[PDB]
Formats: C-alpha cells, sequence, structure tokens
C-alpha cells in the first residue's frame, strides 16, 4: 500500500512536517509532527491559543486512563499532561489501528507553534529517552508489536506573504523504491535512544575541515526530523561558517545572517546559489573503516522565508542533522537492522550544475564520544 502513503506529510517551512492521524473512537482527526528526535506520542488535550483543535478524551469511548502524570521540561520550553492509552490510526499510512500510549498535554509553554497546523507530536525515537521513563512504550514500538508491520520506516522530506508549504512522505514498514535514485548507503545506529550516528569527516566545497572526528560527534550526532537546521558543535560550527564565508566572499552579509537570525534577500531567481559551497557529511559505514558522504546544496541550508535564512546554527548538545539535511534525501530508519540509509531523493531541489548526492565507499584507514 506504499502508493497510498506517498505525500502523506505536510508542513510550513521551519515549522516541522506533520502527518494526519486519528485518535479515539469515533476517530478524532489531528495533524501530528513527525519527530525522529523524541519518543513520546503527545497531543494537545486542552485549549491553547495556538491550537484550533485538540484531543478530547471524554469524547472517546476507547480511551483508558493510566492515572499517571508526566512533566516534560526542556531547554527551550515545556509540556505537561496526563498519560492514557487510546486507539490510533494513520489514515494515509499502514491500514491498521493500534492501542498506543498517549500523553494528553493539558499545559505547555513555548511548545506549540503559531500557525504550524499540527496539534501533537509523534516521537519516533526509542524508549530510552521517553518521558517519564523508558517503561512508556513509544508509538512505533506498539505499532510493530501489535501488527505485522516490519520494524522500519522511511522519511522523504521534500521541503518547498505566507510561509512556504512543504510536502513529503512517511513510508512505514518498507522501502518505496520510487522515492529515491541510485544506491542506499547505511550508517549504523550507534545507540538506540536518539537515532544516533557517527560523522567521520566533513568538507565544505571539497575542503576537509580537518578536525579530530570526535569533534563531529561531540557529544553526539543525531538524525532529527524535529529540528529544522543543521546544528553543529560550537568548534565545528565556527569552522564551518568561516569556510563558508570564504567560499562566498564576493558579496558580503551581516553576521546577523550568519547567526541564522537574520534573513537576506534577492528578487526573483537572482539568487547566487553558485556563490555558496556544497557541504559533505561523511557518515560511518556498516564496514568499520568505510564511510559514505551525503552532500547537501545551498538550496538546503539557505531556508526560504526571495528571502533566505542561514539554516546552520550552533549546538551545545552535539550535531543535529535536521530537516535541511534530510530534505536532499530518502532516509530509511531501518530499526530492524539498527541502521539508517541515505539515498538521493526523487524530490530534492537542485540546479543544472549541482545535485545532492550520496556516494561511497570512502575508506578512512574512534569517532564517538
Ligand atoms: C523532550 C521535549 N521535546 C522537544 C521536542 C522537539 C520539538 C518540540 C516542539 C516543536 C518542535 C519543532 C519541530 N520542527 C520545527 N519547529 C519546531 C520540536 N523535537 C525535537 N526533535 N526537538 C529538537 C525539539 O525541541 C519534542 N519533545
Amino acid at each position: 500500500s506504499f502508493v497510498e502513503m506517498v505525500d502523506n506529510l505536510r508542513g510550513k517551512s521551519g515549522q516541522g512536517y506533520y502527518v494526519e492521524m486519528t485518535v479515539g473512537s469515533p476517530p478524532q482527526t489531528l495533524n501530528i509532527l513527525v519527530d525522529t528526535g523524541s519518543s513520546n506520542f503527545a497531543v494537545g488535550a486542552a485549549p491553547h491559543p495556538f491550537l484550533h483543535r485538540y484531543y478530547q478524551r471524554q469524547l472517546s469511548s476507547t480511551y483508558r486512563d493510566l492515572r499517571k502524570g508526566v512533566y516534560v521540561p526542556y531547554t527551550q520550553g515545556k509540556w505537561e499532561g496526563e498519560l492514557g492509552t487510546d486507539l490510533v490510526s494513520i489514515p494515509h499510512g499502514p491500514n491498521v489501528t493500534v492501542r498506543a500510549n498517549i500523553a494528553a498535554i493539558t499545559e505547555s509553554d513555548k511548545f506549540f507553534i503559531n500557525g504550524s497546523n499540527w496539534e501533537g507530536i509523534l516521537g519516533l525515537a526509542y524508549a530510552e529517552i521517553a518521558r517519564p521513563d523508558d517503561s512508556l512504550e513509544p508509538f512505533f514500538d506498539s505499532l510493530v508489536k501489535q501488527t505485522h508491520v516490519p520494524n522500519l520506516f522511511s522519511l522523504q522530506l521534500c521541503g518547498a506573504e505566507v510561509l512556504a508549504s512543504v510536502g513529503g512522505s512517511m513510508i512505514i514498514g518498507g522501502i518505496d523504491h520510487s522515492l529515491y535514485t541510485g544506491s542506499l548507503w547505511y550508517t549504523p545506529i550507534r545507540r538506540e535512544w536518539y537515532y544516533e550516528v557517527i560523522i567521520v569527516r566533513v568538507e565544505i566545497n571539497g575542503q576537509d575541515l580537518k578536525m579530530d572526528c570526535k569533534e563531529y560527534n561531540y557529544d553526539k550526532s543525531i538524525v532529527d526530523s524535529g529540528t529544522t537546521n543543521l546544528r553543529l558543535p560550537k568548534k565545528v560550527f565556527e569552522a564551518a561558517v568561516k569556510s563558508i564565508k570564504a567560499a562566498s566572499s564576493t558579496e558580503k552579509f551581516p553576521d546577523g545572517f550568519w547567526l541564522g537570525e537574520q534573513l537576506v534577500c534577492w528578487q526573483a531567481g537572482t539568487t547566487p546559489w553558485n556563490i555558496f559551497p556544497v557541504i559533505s557529511l561523511y557518515l560511518m559505514g556498516e564496514v568499520t573503516n568505510q564511510s559514505f558522504r551525503i552532500t547537501i546544496l545551498p538550496q538546503q541550508y539557505l531556508r526560504p522565508v526571495d528571502c533566505y535564512k542561514f539554516a546552520i546554527s550552533q549546538s551545545s548538545t552535539g550535531t543535529v542533522m535536521g530537516a535541511v539535511i534530510m530534505e536532499g534525501f530518502y532516509v530509511v530508519f531501518d530499526r530492524a537492522r539498527k541502521r539508517i540509509g541515505f539515498a538521493v531523493s526523487a524530490c530534492h531541489v537542485h540546479d543544472e550544475f549541482r545535485t545532492a548526492a550520496v556516494e561511497g565507499p570512502f575508506v578512512t584507514l574512534d569517532c564517538g564520544y
């Protein structure tokens, strides 16, 4: 049924991708953020200025209360709510219904986004980082256990007066070959909590940043559909921008732009893409001394707002390969074989001079924290 899953994601630029889901009986429709960077199925369950609809447990005849609260403070914001289980389906995903854990958010701070058009989050990472603890089975774990859907899903994020709308596909239970060209290269999932991986080398315009590879994964590297930007450890970030500033020297910008909080504009197809360099991330291969590179264009790391924001930013929590990396590629979260596959996406955005690429192997003769 993969055909019926194609284009089942939507979103606004910089505000995440969501898939339609129903919870409860009768089905309550909600748009839910696909988030490989968290592990809770958490849905607005009380009025909020940014929510135009929300999950109403009392309207559901199949809701069961777990009589347990959950409080999820985090760096940027916070949500808090009540644990229960209910029946869940994805209308444009696998044709099944599962009983899953649901965090019904009763209060939250800076969690929902104005105009994003989603009402909850589908944390697709592992139990290890779930709240309140790893005993709360994540949605995908329940789905696999209760149905026969293979332990694998794949994301094809396609990107783009009003924020640009983005489209994409979440294929659960398999690999849709029409979604990518060329070969799928796999990098090991180093540990099952976040989707943690290892970056062994990075180049800006073919030039090695030449760092001890531990800096690339300090203190970890993760694949996160719930983060817009490519986020880099401080020391790598600074080296990245310096290298990027040099490659686009002709024509200058204010460091408010480089700090990713200040847009820059051209007008109608005048954008000097060729000025900015490609960025290659080399991920560890399944074979010890091998790696492969994913190369991403400026079209990915300059996010549209013809105005663009610099979608590479600093991190104190390690490297985050967010949406702007994923948008060049078809990304397979092969949980069954503890690996993540990358292929050129059938939908990636590129000129007649450059193209996002996935290429290997590269042999590199210790990179993890
Ligand atoms: C554990 C608390 N939590 C944080 C998240 C978030 C989260 C929460 C709310 C909104 C968004 C978000 C996603 N796309 C674009 N704009 C915002 C992300 N998911 C990820 N991966 N990141 C880094 C988060 O901040 C989920 N739960």
